[PDB]
């Protein structure tokens, strides 16, 4: 990988991953010997389950494999239904206190989650058409994982996030608004989490991100337009919340997130001329 500080993100450290040793080069969600706590952001489904294909399926696999090692009986179907129930409940609570981090009651049982939070920057569907961007867009969840499903048994791998990105089929104007809102929810939820009691003990020191909306959600939208939305949304979210953590972009052979940030960086260099 290559790591640089971006002036257009107020000096935030960004790590751009190259191809991994794995088939297809995909970046692992969690590392075997991390020296800081990097929360990886699931490109979630509108229906809020952990499962299915792509990156969301890789999160399911990671959690299911750790559970199996610990002798926890947890099927993919149980994980899908459970994570959906938890996150539906968090979404309901978050919509009732929009723009605030909300926490699920600690009395709720979970085989995977020790503590769970939700955040909507604005009520989904209030400022855009759900028929265009899709349901539940902009919600981000933060989960502290139970030790028994924490990758490598390493405490620095005990936080995941889960975010619902807009559909690429939406018109440009509303897509840009929904996308910027979504990135605000990602950075804002993590920054807010770091101001909770749980976050004092387990601070998030980096985010590991895909290009959100860049998989099956993009439909016929160009990766270029999505990289531009990500660069603008990330710049704005960092201006709002001033997070201390670094950003990492998982390997993408299109380099779409990278290209969006490169364009914004050069523009920033020229902003006084
Ligand atoms: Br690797
Ligand atoms: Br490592
Ligand atoms: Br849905
Ligand atoms: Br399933
Ligand atoms: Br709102
Ligand atoms: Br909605
Ligand atoms: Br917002
Ligand atoms: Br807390
Ligand atoms: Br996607
Ligand atoms: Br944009
Ligand atoms: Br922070
Ligand atoms: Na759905
Ligand atoms: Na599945
Ligand atoms: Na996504």
């Amino acid at each position: 990988s290559q790591t640089v500080d971006l002036s257009c993100l107020s000096g935030t450290t960004v790590r751009f991953f190259g191809p991994s040793h794995h088939f297809g080069g995909f970046t692992p969600l969690y590392d075997p010997a991390p020296d800081k706590r990097v929360a990886t952001v699931d490109a979630g489904a509108n229906a809020l389950f952990i499962g299915g294909g792509g990156l969301n399926g890789q999160f399911a696999k990671t959690l299911l494999e750790e559970a199996e090692k610990h002798g926890i009986r947890l099927t993919p179907e149980e994980l899908s239904q459970h994570s959906q129930r938890i996150q539906q409940s968090l979404l309901r609570r978050a919509v009732k206190s929009p723009g605030k981090l909300v926490e699920l009651d600690t009395g709720v049982a979970s085989p995977v989650f020790a503590r769970s939070f939700g955040f909507v920057p604005v009520v989904p569907g209030l400022m855009w058409e759900e028929s265009e961007v899709g349901p539940n867009v902009g919600v981000t969840f933060v989960h502290i994982l139970k030790p028994e499903v924490t990758p490598y048994g390493n405490l620095n791998n005990n936080v995941m996030m889960y975010t619902v990105a807009p559909s690429g089929a939406a018109p440009d104007k509303t897509y840009s608004l929904a996308y910027k809102t979504t990135i605000a929810g990602v950075i804002g939820a993590a920054a807010a989490y770091n101001d909770t009691p749980a976050g004092q003990q387990y601070p998030v020191q980096g985010l590991r991100l895909p290009l959100l909306g860049g998989g099956i959600f993009r439909r016929n939208r160009s990766l270029e337009s999505i990289g531009r939305a990500n660069a603008e949304g990330t710049s704005l979210a960092i201006t709002r919340y001033g997070p201390n953590f670094e950003l990492q972009y998982m390997y993408d052979p299109s380099n779409a997130a990278l290209h969006g940030l490169q364009e914004a960086e050069s523009t920033y260099l020229a902003s006084a001329a």
